[PDB]
């Protein structure tokens, strides 16, 4: 596994195994990516960072990782990978966040944005996410270059 601080200084644990930390997972990490572009979302708040979210009742963690496409880039997934699984050990609470990788088939238009300002499309991603305020503090971290670099070793991209 692997063993990190994230941009607030919590321990995050990586792993690409077939869900190592918990086996019923509350959190949903999708990196998408349509055709040769990034598929991203900007959150009012953090701003940009790949479509994730909590899963809610009478959900899987692939359920909810469709969903979050859906609610944040309005986008139809071809095929809907695991990648991985990481535990970020906050001060009080602690979220084990399942790792999804995302072929998007088509974008379709959406009539609500859920905390989202819609759908966003990188041709190659920023030299430095940590240093980019535009970016989310999800995509400050190595738990991104990491699965990127599993991600291509799929290597599922071509
Ligand atoms: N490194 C890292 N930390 C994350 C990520 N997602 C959430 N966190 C951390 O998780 C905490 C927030 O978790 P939430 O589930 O949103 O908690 P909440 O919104 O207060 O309320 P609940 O819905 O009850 O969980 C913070 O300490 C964040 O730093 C992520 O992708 N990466």
């Amino acid at each position: 596994m692997y063993e990190f601080k994230d941009y607030y200084q919590n321990t995050v644990q990586l792993s690409f195994d077939d869900q190592p930390f918990s086996d019923s997972p509350k959190h949903v990490w999708v990196i998408c990516r349509f055709g040769g572009k990034w598929l991203l979302t900007e959150h009012e708040d953090r701003g940009y960072e790949f479509p994730g979210g909590k899963v809610e009742p009478m959900e899987c963690a692939e359920e909810a990782a469709l969903r979050a496409v859906k609610e944040e880039t309005g986008a139809r997934v071809k095929s809907l990978k695991y990648l991985g699984q990481y535990k970020v050990l906050g001060k009080e609470k602690v979220i084990v966040k399942n790792i999804y990788f995302a072929d998007i088939e088509k974008l379709e238009k959406q009539a609500d944005y859920f905390e989202t300002k819609g759908p966003v499309l990188f041709h190659e991603l920023p030299e430095n996410l940590s240093r980019n305020k535009k970016f989310s503090f999800i995509m400050k971290d190595s738990v991104l270059p990491i699965s990127l670099k599993k991600l291509k070793e799929s290597g599922w991209i071509e």
